């Protein structure tokens, strides 16, 4: 017999991610170099790695869209809501959705995608919201202008709590 497991997350190390489409506001390398740099926040700091595929199911499926795009957290235009993503687990669960009625950036301007994902990505792995205003994963989206990403502490445990350490 089996029983469902108590926690939401990941029971493998190894986990693959897939661009179902694309934003119109960057190219596609710009895309696909700002998600591989989102998953190695959390792959330094955990056993798991990221990889992508081209075609199939992955594990998490990203995709960008507007307002009601197949789900029951439809987006709401520039602002507020800038990407929503499910727990760990099968079908939906993991993936990623990001609202294409944001302006996305790989700068201070517009919403920085790179940012976004590292949030969301953090949501596929299993954390929810923090309470504290510099965490990653607290709600608002608070660029701190600095001119490289260091992970605060909060995520860091909040993610350890989870995996455990790389090594
Ligand atoms: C929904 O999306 C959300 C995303 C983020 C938050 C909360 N939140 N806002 N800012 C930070 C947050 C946490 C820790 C650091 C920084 C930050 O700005 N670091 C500077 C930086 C940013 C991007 C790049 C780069 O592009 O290479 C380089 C350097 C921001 N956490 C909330 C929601
Ligand atoms: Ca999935
Ligand atoms: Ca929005
Ligand atoms: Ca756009
Ligand atoms: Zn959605
Ligand atoms: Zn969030």
């Amino acid at each position: 017999y089996n029983v469902f497991p108590r926690t939401l997350k990941w029971s493998k190390m190894n986990l693959t991610y897939r661009i179902v489409n694309y934003t119109p506001d960057m190219t596609h390398s710009e895309v696909e170099k700002a998600f591989k740099k989102a998953f190695k926040v959390w792959s330094d700091v955990t056993p798991l790695n990221f990889t992508r595929l081209h075609d199939g199911i992955a594990d998490i499926m990203i995709s960008f869209g507007i307002k009601e795009h197949g789900d029951f957290y439809p987006f709401d235009g520039p602002s507020g809501l800038l990407a929503h993503a499910f727990p760990p687990g099968p079908n939906y669960g993991g993936d990623a959705h990001f609202d294409d009625d944001e302006t996305w950036t790989s700068s201070s301007k517009g919403y920085n995608l790179f940012l976004v994902a590292a949030h969301e990505f953090g949501h596929s792995l299993g954390l929810d919201h923090s309470k504290d205003p510099g965490a990653l994963m607290f709600p608002i989206y608070t660029y701190t202008g600095k001119s490289h990403f260091m992970l605060p502490d909060d995520d860091v445990q909040g993610i350890q709590s989870l995996y455990g350490p790389g090594d």
